[PDB]
Parts: structure tokens; C-alpha cells; sequence
């Protein structure tokens, strides 16, 4: 495709010189929200549909976390070409998240490094915003295209469950899926929280919670962990999962490791790193995981897809759905159609009839 080479080689960079990380997101958010897309030209195929999770997905390529904070980009995002959108995380109450600078590129690494800490517009104005668009998003729905919203927790909040199930009760009833996210670098204490007491507690309240919600408004529940566990936090997590019927897990999070290899300037800066650094240890993570809850749990995969050949590996590892958010940064909007472009070809010359023949198909080798 032209457009995939006119904004690799030109615009992005262009984009990337002109403008400091944070201010080019916004930007990007913005043009998002306005329909200003490239031609999205990609049909997707019936190969690519998948049903998991009580929704039937149009593709399984969605955009991470993080991208669309506040729940503003959700229909320039479908437009964009993905199959799905997660918004968040979204706080209980309004916040400005960590002091500025707080987000830096890698380009040697095709990487980014964050450090945001939760800036968000709080639950009230993302509800108020999700409520203004409900039914047309019932309609999406419907026709393939689901939307999650990914929960996080006050700075300065106390009780950190009742920070989630404020969340479930507040955006709950406008979501496809929850996201119970535990798993960010950027607040004190919040990792901690996957541990097994605090997180079977955790889960137990927000699912509560979320049985609480009429029928028609009731999502899934899952957890989005981080991909610096040990053995030892990743079996805990797998028995809590499986005793609570939690319905699915995000696999991973970005990384506060700093893999050896980085040549990015900016590589010891504090945060979470994401992008291709971070591909296969998240791999790796969802292979685990996969195996641990004995394929019967849905995984959303998610670190360093920017190809088809990196949806598919993460697909074959054992995630039903893949995620991307950095690659955005590097190749801009073409690399959704690229992406999905790739892994039906891939899907053809391997022998998978679709997607849904091809999730966990390394785990029956
Ligand atoms: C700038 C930035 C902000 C992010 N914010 C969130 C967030 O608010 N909540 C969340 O669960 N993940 C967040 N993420 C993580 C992404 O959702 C994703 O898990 C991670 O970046 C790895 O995917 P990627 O390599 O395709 O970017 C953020 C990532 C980046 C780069
Ligand atoms: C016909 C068009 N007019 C504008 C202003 C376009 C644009 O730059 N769109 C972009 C560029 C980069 C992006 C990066 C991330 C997300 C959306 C993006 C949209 S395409
Ligand atoms: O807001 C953040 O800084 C943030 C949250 C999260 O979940 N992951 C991340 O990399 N950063």
C-alpha cells in the first residue's frame, strides 16, 4: 500500500520532528475524533470474524488501552479499522496524572517509554460522553464491532476496590467488557494488587458488583496484568481466575524492565516500556497464561504488534484477540489495515480456515 509508506517514511517522522510525544497524541486523538483517516480501504474478510467473550468480533485486531483515555476517538477508532475499542483507564474521580515530561520515544527501538500515572476526565464526564453515543454503540455491537472500558483507581484513594467497583457501577452498564486493570507501572502500590489475597478480594467485590447489573447491561470482567511476573504470581493469578470464573485476562501491560539491547537515548527514563521490545516476553506471558487456565479462558494479547506475523504468533501463543497501541506512533493509521492484510494471508498459507482455527494451535503441536 502507498498510504503504509507516505506515512512511515514521511508523515509520522514529520509528526514525530514537529512535535514533543505528548502534544502528537493529542493531536492524533483529535484527528481521530474528526474522521481525518487515510482511506481505511481493507474489507474484512469472514476469516477474521471471531465470537468470544458473548460478542461476535468483525476482526480481532483492537486498540489498546491508553490511546483513547476518555472516550473520545470510540467512532473514529472503528473508522480507523479496528474490530474492537478499549477506552481508559478510566479513574473514579478526575485527575492530572504525573508531572510533565511523562512520555518518550525510542525510535532506534520502535519503542515508548510512559510514565502518564492515570490522567483521566474522571467516571462522571466518560459517562456523560459513552451515554451520548449508547445506542448507536448498541448498533456496533450488533454488527461485530464491541467496545471495553478499562477501570484504574484514584492516586490518593484508600480502598482500591471500591475505586473498581465505583467503575463497574458508573461504566458498566455502557460497556461490552471491563477491564480490572492492576497492572500499571505508573501508581504506587497498584502491581501489588495481582498478588493472590488482594487480587481473589479484588475480583470477588468487582464481580459482585457487576452480577448486580441488569442483564442487558452486564459485561464481562477481565484483568489486564503486567508482564514482569514470576512463576509463582502467574499461577496464583491463574487459580484465582479460574476459582472466581473470571471471563477473561489482557495480556500484558507495558514493561518495567529495560531489555538489554535498547539504544533509544531516552531508555532509562522512569515508566512502563511498549512496542517491539516488549513482543515476545508478552508472548511469552500469554503462552503462560494460555496453558495455565488450560485454553479455557479468553486472553486479549497485547505488546509489540505492529504485523501480521506478530498478531498471529500472539493468536497461536493462545489469544483469541490481539491489541496494539505503539506501533500507531511509529507507522500511523495504515498499519491497522497492514496488520489485518498480513494475518489473513498468513491464515491461508498455514492451513487455518480463520482466526478462531488458529488460537492456542501451538499448545496442540
Ligand atoms: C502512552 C501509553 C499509555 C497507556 N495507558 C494505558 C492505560 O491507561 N491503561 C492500560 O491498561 N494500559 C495502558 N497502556 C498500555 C497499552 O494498553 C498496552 O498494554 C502496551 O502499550 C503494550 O502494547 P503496545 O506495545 O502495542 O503499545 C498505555 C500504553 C502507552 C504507550
Ligand atoms: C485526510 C487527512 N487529513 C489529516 C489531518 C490526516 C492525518 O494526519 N491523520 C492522522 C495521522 C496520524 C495519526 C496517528 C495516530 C492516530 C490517528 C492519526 C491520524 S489524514
Ligand atoms: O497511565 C499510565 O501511566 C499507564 C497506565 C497503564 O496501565 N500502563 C501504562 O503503561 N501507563
Amino acid at each position: 500500500t502507498g498510504d503504509e509508506r507516505f506515512y512511515a517514511e514521511h508523515l509520522m517522522p514529520t509528526l514525530q520532528g514537529l512535535l514533543d510525544p505528548e502534544s502528537a497524541h493529542r493531536l492524533a486523538v483529535r484527528f481521530t475524533s474528526l474522521g481525518l483517516l487515510p482511506r481505511a480501504r481493507f474489507q474484512d474478510s469472514d476469516m477474521l470474524e471471531v465470537r468470544v467473550l458473548g460478542h461476535k468480533f468483525r476482526n480481532p485486531v483492537g486498540i489498546a488501552a491508553g490511546f483513547d483515555k476518555h472516550g473520545e476517538a470510540v467512532d473514529g477508532l472503528y473508522k480507523m479499522g479496528f474490530g474492537f475499542v478499549e477506552i481508559g483507564s478510566v479513574t473514579p474521580k478526575p485527575q492530572e496524572g504525573n508531572p510533565r515530561p511523562r512520555v518518550f520515544r525510542l525510535p532506534e527501538d520502535q519503542a515508548v517509554i510512559n510514565r502518564y500515572g492515570f490522567n483521566s476526565h474522571g467516571l462522571s464526564v466518560v459517562e456523560h460522553r459513552l451515554r451520548a453515543r449508547q445506542q448507536k454503540q448498541a448498533k456496533l455491537t450488533e454488527d461485530g464491532l464491541p467496545l471495553g472500558v478499562n477501570l484504574g483507581k484514584n492516586k490518593t484513594s484508600v480502598d482500591a476496590a471500591e475505586d473498581y467497583a465505583e467503575g463497574v457501577r458508573v461504566l458498566g452498564p455502557l460497556a461490552d467488557y471491563l477491564v480490572v486493570n492492576v497492572s500499571s507501572p505508573n501508581t504506587a502500590g497498584l502491581r501489588s494488587l495481582q498478588g493472590k489475597a488482594e487480587l481473589r478480594r479484588l475480583l470477588t467485590k468487582v464481580l459482585q458488583e457487576r452480577d448486580g447489573l441488569r442483564r442487558v447491561h452486564r459485561p464481562a470482567v477481565l484483568v489486564k496484568i503486567a508482564p514482569d511476573l514470576t512463576s509463582q504470581d502467574k499461577e496464583d493469578i491463574a487459580s484465582v481466575v479460574k476459582e472466581l470464573g473470571i471471563d477473561g485476562l489482557i495480556v500484558t501491560n507495558t514493561t518495567v524492565s529495560r531489555p538489554a539491547g535498547l539504544q533509544g537515548a531516552l531508555r532509562s527514563e522512569t515508566g512502563g516500556l511498549s512496542g517491539k521490545p516488549l513482543r515476545d516476553l508478552s508472548t511469552q506471558t500469554i503462552r503462560e497464561m494460555y496453558a495455565l487456565t488450560q485454553g479455557r479462558v479468553p486472553i486479549i494479547g497485547v505488546g509489540g504488534v505492529s504485523s501480521g506475523q506478530d498478531a498471529l504468533e500472539k493468536i497461536r501463543a493462545g489469544a483469541s484477540l490481539v491489541q496494539l497501541y505503539t506501533a500507531l506512533t511509529f507507522w500511523g493509521p495504515p498499519v491497522v489495515g497492514k496488520v489485518k492484510r498480513e494475518l489473513e494471508a498468513l491464515l491461508k498459507e498455514q492451513g487455518f480456515g480463520g482466526v478462531t482455527d488458529a488460537i492456542g494451535a501451538d499448545h496442540r503441536r
